[PDB]
């Protein structure tokens, strides 16, 4: 089924991204809230784009049930960024790193083409990862750096009760999407690209 094909097809790419030096250093406690704050700022930029593409694709009637508005992160992230930075100065200060320009560009292309299969791929890579590994990242931020849980809204998924059931239903929804061979292939290739973008985001943060 598609959920299994996605996981396996992308496993290599998930591994490259997951074990990048910046994320590895961040999670081990080698870095700081400032570095975590920089990541969330870059994530705000790309979640903002992702969610415009989700909106376009949901509106077209494609994969509707999967593209649960409860997953939207951009607004909670801004709120986390207001707390982390102590004001909204960040909105005028932040600039997309080169990795984020490419990532955001691809998201805007998908938005504008209203490319359902491609958007699903990006949705899987960001949201199922947030739901899967996000409590680990949040827990490390509180543990290593004393980050206040109120500045970790991005990881809380307010509005979802049983998380493992949610993930299971999300995978069933993936397995239920109607897709041509052409569309399945395009989705799978796009999932690898999504991991490729995210790894470069961390590389650029590492620099
Ligand atoms: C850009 C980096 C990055 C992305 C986009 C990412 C996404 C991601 N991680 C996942 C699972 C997972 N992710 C992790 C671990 C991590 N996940 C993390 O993001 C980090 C920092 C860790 C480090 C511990 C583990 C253990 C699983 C298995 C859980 C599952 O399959 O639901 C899944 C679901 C796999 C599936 O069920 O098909 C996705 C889409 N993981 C990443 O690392
Ligand atoms: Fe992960």
């Amino acid at each position: 089924g598609l959920a299994v094909e996605l996981k396996q097809s992308t496993a290599q790419a998930h591994e490259k991204a997951e074990h990048s030096t910046f994320m590895s250093d961040l999670l081990k406690g080698r870095l700081g809230v400032a570095e975590f704050t920089r990541l969330q700022e870059q994530a705000w930029l790309f979640y903002t784009a992702l969610e415009q593409a989700v909106d376009a694709v949901r509106a077209s009637g494609f994969a509707e049930s999967l593209l649960d508005p409860a997953l939207n992160r951009a607004e909670v992230l801004a709120r986390d960024l207001d707390k982390l930075n102590g004001s909204s100065e960040w909105r005028s200060r932040i600039t997309a790193s080169p990795a984020v320009i490419d990532y955001v560009n691809r998201l805007e292309e998908i938005r504008d083409n209203v490319d359902g299969p491609a958007l699903v791929a990006h949705h899987y890579v960001r949201y199922l990862g947030d739901l899967s590994g996000g409590q680990v990242i949040a827990r490390m931020m509180q543990r290593h750096y004393g980050v206040d849980p109120e500045a970790l809204g991005f990881y809380h998924f307010e509005g979802i009760a049983k998380l493992k059931v949610y993930k299971d239903e999300y995978r069933e929804k993936l397995n239920n999407l109607e897709l041509s061979d052409e569309q399945r292939e395009h989705l799978l290739k796009e999932a690898t690209d999504a991991f490729v973008f995210n790894h470069q985001v961390f590389a650029d943060l590492g620099k």
